[PDB]
């Protein structure tokens, strides 16, 4: 593995058909014998190792003890055929038979897999960029025929990417994914996380924050992978270990918890469709469900103590699971502003911003990085800014103590953690405890489950409040997420043009009270009339109430206008308010909701059609991919595949920077330095090399 | 082959083929997936529709029963809201046809201690449900045509 | 997916599809490694006709 | 129609040069091309 390195790094900064690659090639020829005696001994254990498992195997296994003769291993494999009689033989060799020729196939097939596995993925990768660089020898493709099944093996972790490198050229870079890193990423709400993040850059995004946006979701989702794991599952300490399972447990199940509020909110509501109100017990009226099970009534008592205490749940597996995301983006922004703008060092937000404001609480506390990351962000703060700007004041700022760092740099203190919850007690930031909490009051999922928290509580007050569970539906369904959006999409547009109508009614109001006070006696009595435009207000209320809910507007109320000297102006104060409020005023109501549907359709058929058409990173259009076959599919499988960018940074993070590539160093300088310039943009392997590869 | 057969039964079973225009004439089958096209919308709208009125029904029968006599009658009323499950189909099927919404059949709250909460009630019944939601309903259908 | 496994032994399982041979050339691609015998008894043949 | 007048505006504002009239595909080969060019290169305000 070492020496296959040190050839891997001899290929660095290397173009296609270049000297170095076609001596390596000319090498690999020149021991040609034994490159496939190597790549024999690893296709002969990765076979092994699925043969095994086969049920063919499985049928010539006979011993109950889970062992086999050797003389049935020999039949068995044979009726495989994908070995020949010596490797059949050498396999029986390195098999440990025992002196009753028994074999342990369990162990056998298992016992080279992982030794080798390393240096086999890196001849996988070794084979794959001599292929990618030298395209054009014949000689080449005898190895990787002989290697189909090592690069067959590793192809799911062999994961490469696209850089503009440190040679001003466009470099292909390969590299290793974790099967646990490929799994957390299949999963299904970081892939629901995946297809929100594009869609906002994608639609209301430009072309110069996309790739910080990115590496900025590709943190966000390390963090929320850490979340999981740490989530998922296989008298102090006991009650403490117990804690955390049940966190756990919630945090697992927090949306099977919100559909389970949901249906009992359903139940709950489907028992007081029962509800009636008699005078009689079962001058003020009584309230009773009225059914003959007469388990009804038991039935509401329980479910609604049931939906309280799985609301409750909910709150907290919402506080262990989502909660700690809010806190991190928060606290890595807060921090690249301190480093990268001096946010509270040099501009000094003008009270205007609450976030800004309110996150002041946090600076000097000792534990505001928690959960972000970084837990030096102060001690670089003070390197970039305290010469200029005070030392000493920065560490008052800050919270920082200037002669800790010293001692720090000079050795570890091991001391005394007493597990007592006395001496947890005053470890507690209370300041940061502040801040954290206001952060969680200030955000909208809480805010929601805390309202359904109180609602429900005030539903053992009155049963009634249940009901109110009930608009739970338009949050729990994305179909109803989606026809409520194209509501609130132009809802400052519908509360204008209901403040318009309010003004147009008044309007009308004054003309009707200055002239057709006649016309407005509701009453059919003739010695007491009920005249309803004798005042302003109740002229005003007349009309908003009755004048727009008539379908004629306001002369299907008032009185007929025939025979009148005012005949003439009454009809076209009633013709006029049935077409600029009736008419036209409804139907711009209505056209803002139906250009909504329409604005929110658009806007998915232009991300789909965006991503189906263009590469994410290098922004060149399938067209030009796409003049070799299924070329934009390879391109966005392949060579620029965001999903790589994302496991090369997890990678790169992993790895030991000692043991950082030379084109890895360069990527992790300019990540830490918040410099993208290594995506590439505008340009890719396929159009630098068109010439050769062509 | 059912309803036909089923037309000797009852000749009036035979009316249920005329439904064979859809299928049968290109235009009507285009029109009619200009409804069908957005389904799951209409059907998810019909039923926020019928929460929103039960939120209604639940406001009416707590507070303004008394509105709710629909009997001309002066000894022995009908009150329609005198019961969850009355009230509800009172709504359901009064409320959402009249053009004014569910004031449009309920007695007039003038002079009365709740006038203004009544108004409301009836204001904002005929926008949330006789404008906006129908307006949804019908959107639909005319986006599906686009 | 589940209503088709009824079909694969039948005798005439390719009634109105052209390929015939589909029997065997399933037979000739995965006996080896999954079992001739037992691909036959999926698919209905017998090896010795 | 007046939705769609605002969106083409902005559109064309975000994908071609005021002044040239040349696309923003073309100055995007270089990273952050069209921004360089209508900041320095081709700035309106310059103009004026
Ligand atoms: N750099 C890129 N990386 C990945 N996908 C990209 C990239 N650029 C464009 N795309 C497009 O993004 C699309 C989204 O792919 P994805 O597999 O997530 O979608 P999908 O078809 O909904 O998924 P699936 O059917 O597997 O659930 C791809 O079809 C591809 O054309
Ligand atoms: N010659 C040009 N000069 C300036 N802008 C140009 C030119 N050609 C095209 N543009 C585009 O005009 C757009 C308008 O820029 P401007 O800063 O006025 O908009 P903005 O994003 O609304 O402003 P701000 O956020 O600073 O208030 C720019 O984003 C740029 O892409
Ligand atoms: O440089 C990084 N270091 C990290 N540690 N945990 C997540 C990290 C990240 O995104 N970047
Ligand atoms: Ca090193
Ligand atoms: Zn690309
Ligand atoms: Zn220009």
């Amino acid at each position: 593995k070492d020496m296959v390195v040190m050839l891997l790094s001899l290929l660095e900064g290397n173009v296609v058909n270049g000297m170095i690659a076609r001596q390596m090639v000319d090498m690999l020829v020149e021991s040609s014998s034994n490159v496939e005696m190597i790549l024999k001994f690893f296709d002969m254990f990765l076979k092994l190792k699925d043969i095994v498992g086969s049920e063919a195997f499985q049928d010539y296994v006979t011993d109950p003890r889970g062992l086999i003769s050797k003389k049935d291993f020999q039949k068995a494999m044979d009726s495989q055929k994908q070995f020949t009689g010596p490797e059949i033989q050498f396999l029986l060799s390195c098999s440990e038979a025992d002196e009753n020729e028994m074999i342990n196939f369990e162990e056998f097939a298992n016992r080279f897999q992982e030794p080798a596995r390393d240096i086999g993925f890196n001849v996988a990768v070794l084979l794959t960029n001599l292929s990618e660089h030298v395209p054009h020898d014949p000689r080449l493709r005898n190895f990787l025929e002989l290697a189909e099944s090592i690069l067959e093996y590793f192809r799911p972790y062999l994961g490469r990417i696209e850089i503009m490198g440190a040679s001003r050229r466009i470099e292909r870079i390969y590299f290793e994914i974790s099967e646990t890193n490929r799994a957390q990423w299949e999963m299904p709400q970081v892939k629901e996380s995946k297809r929100q993040f594009i869609f906002d850059v994608v639609n209301e995004g430009g072309e110069a924050e996309k790739m910080e946006l990115f590496v900025s979701f590709c943190e966000d989702t390390i963090f929320e992978m850490q979340i999981a794991a740490q989530i998922s599952e296989p008298f102090w300490g006991e009650l403490e270990v117990q804690r955390v399972k049940f966190l756990n447990y919630l945090s697992r199940n927090f949306y099977t918890l919100r559909f389970l509020a949901l249906f009992l909110a359903f139940a709950i509501n489907f028992i007081l469709l029962f509800y009636k109100v008699s005078d009689s017990p079962p001058n003020m009226v009584y309230y009773f469900l009225e059914e003959s099970t007469g388990y009804m009534e038991p039935a509401l008592w329980c479910l609604s103590l049931l939906h309280t205490l799985v609301a409750f749940l909910c709150i907290i597996g919402y506080n262990c699971l989502k909660v700690p995301l809010v806190i991190f983006k928060r606290e890595k922004e807060l921090a690249r502003k301190l480093e990268f703008d001096g946010l509270y060092i040099t501009e000094q937000p003008g009270d205007d911003d609450v976030k800004g404001q309110w996150d002041r609480l946090v600076l000097n506390t000792p534990s505001f990085p928690s959960n972000y990351w970084d837990k030096f962000v102060k001690r670089k703060v003070l390197d970039k800014h305290g010469d200029i700007f005070g030392r000493e004041r920065i560490a008052e700022l800050l919270g920082m103590d200037l002669a800790s760092l010293e001692i720090t740099a000079h050795n570890e203190r091991k001391p005394d953690p007493p597990p007592g919850l006395l001496t947890w007690l005053m470890s507690i930031d209370v300041k940061y405890q502040i801040w954290k909490f206001g952060v969680i009051f200030t955000d909208n999922s809480f805010l929601y489950l805390g309202w359904y928290m109180v609602m429900s509580l005030l539903g053992h007050y009155n049963n009634f409040f249940f009901a109110a569970h009930l608009l739970d539906i338009a949050m729990g369904v994305k179909t109803l997420r989606t026809i409520l959006s194209s509501v609130t999409h132009n809802g400052k547009q519908l509360v204008m043009t209901v403040g318009l109508l309010a003004v147009v009614v008044y309007l009308y109001t004054v003309v009707a009270f200055n002239f057709f006070r006649k016309f407005y006696n509701k009453s059919e009595d003739e010695d007491e009339p009920d005249m309803k435009c004798d005042d302003m207000m109740t002229c005003y209320l007349f009309h908003m109430y009755v004048g727009v809910r008539a379908g004629g507007g306001i002369g299907d109320e008032i009185e007929d206008p025939a025979g009148d000297e005012y005949e003439l102006y009454r009809v076209v104060f009633d013709i006029t308010f049935f077409f600029f409020v009736i008419v036209i005023l409804l139907a711009i109501i209505q056209g803002l909701i139906i250009d909504a549907f329409g604005e929110l359709r658009d806007q998915q058929e232009q991300v789909k059609e965006d991503m189906e058409t263009k590469c994410f990173i290098c922004g060149i259009g399938s067209d030009y991919f796409d003049t070799t076959p299924h070329g934009f599919e390879t391109h966005t499988l392949e060579e620029h595949n965001l999903a790589n960018y994302m496991f090369f940074l997890m990678y790169l993070i992993n790895k030991d920077e000692t043991e950082h590539t030379g084109q890895e160093s360069y990527v992790w300088k300019m990540y830490q330095e918040r410099c993208w310039d290594f995506f590439p943009a505008g340009d890719c392997f396929r159009k630098q090399y068109e010439d050769q590869l062509s």
